[PDB]
């Protein structure tokens, strides 16, 4: 038995890990009204994507991998001498990459495909890989490893603040008046994964707030858990969240595993500037 593990880019792992555990990547794209594409990758320049952003009249469409990097992903994985692939995808809520990865995987002859739908996004989704590949070093099934990430997805999630109200209206979900009185009142929406879903959650005025809000409500939700992994994921904002890490450092106890990350394109894409999220999973995640 031989077990691999690879993932989409949505997860955002660094590119240590990608290299250390040879981690397979499917990645995801984001396109532009002018034709201008950004596959996502651990090399172009996201300063650049959030210049073209902000230099754009309407938001841009984010794209799955198309139902082909997996299928040769999984066809590399199989030449090398693999019995079963676990894949972990962003939330099926969100994105078609976890339907178009199960499908792939029954194209690909000789190897066991186990998509697993983490329900998430970023480096919280870039946990259950890693999860995976530890278990895999351990000598677990991949049974067992779908069983335990399954587990684990009951004590995991993610909040998050909005803060370009401007792409909130590129995008039509809200008005010209609402976005007005948005910024006079420095109202900063929030918003939590649930179920894979993104839905509201609170209305808070200013960032700082808004930041200690997170704070508060994951602090709330992780004190019950016999394992707790923090990650704060920043957008083009280093402040808020240079801020937000060095507050749960001072704030949480060593037994506390808190991280710092930060998106790429395609979240950007939907979050717009300013974006920033905590999350958090109830193991201790081997995050070297
Ligand atoms: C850590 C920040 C989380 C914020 C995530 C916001 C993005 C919502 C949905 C993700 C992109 C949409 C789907 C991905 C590509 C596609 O299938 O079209």
């Amino acid at each position: 038995m031989k077990i691999a593990v690879m993932t989409d880019s949505t997860s955002y792992l660094s590119q240590d890990l990608i290299d250390k555990y040879n981690i397979q990547i499917a990645p995801l794209s984001v396109t532009f009204d002018d034709g201008k594409n950004f596959t996502e990758s651990n090399e172009i320049a996201i300063e650049e994507f959030y210049n073209k952003m902000a230099s754009s009249q309407t938001i841009p469409t984010t794209s799955q991998p198309a139902i082909g990097e997996w299928i040769t992903k999984y066809e590399m994985l199989r030449d090398q001498g693999y019995t079963d692939i676990i894949v972990i995808c962003l939330s099926s809520g969100i994105s078609g990459s976890y339907q178009s990865s199960y499908q792939a995987g029954e194209m690909v002859e000789g190897v066991n495909v186990h998509a697993f739908d983490s329900k998430l996004i970023a480096m919280i989704e870039g946990c259950y890989v890693l999860r995976a590949i530890e278990m895999v070093e351990e000598g677990y099934e991949p049974q067992q490893i779908i069983d335990d990430l399954t587990n684990m997805r009951e004590h995991t999630g993610l909040y998050l603040i909005v803060d370009d109200l401007k792409n909130l209206q590129k995008s039509g979900r809200i008005t010209g008046a609402q976005a007005w009185v948005g910024t006079l009142l420095k109202m900063k929406p929030v918003l939590k994964f649930e179920d894979g879903k993104i839905i509201p959650e609170e209305k808070v005025r200013t960032k700082k707030r808004a930041i200690q809000t997170l704070e508060k409500k994951v602090l709330d939700i992780v004190k019950d858990f016999e394992e707790v992994t923090l990650f704060v994921i920043n957008g083009d904002h280093f402040e808020d969240g240079q801020a937000l890490y060095k507050k749960l450092q001072d704030d949480c106890p060593s037994a506390y595993q808190v991280a710092y990350s930060e998106f790429g394109p395609v979240v950007a894409a939907h979050l717009g500037s300013g974006g920033l999220g905590l999350g958090y999973v109830g193991r201790k995640i081997r995050l070297t």
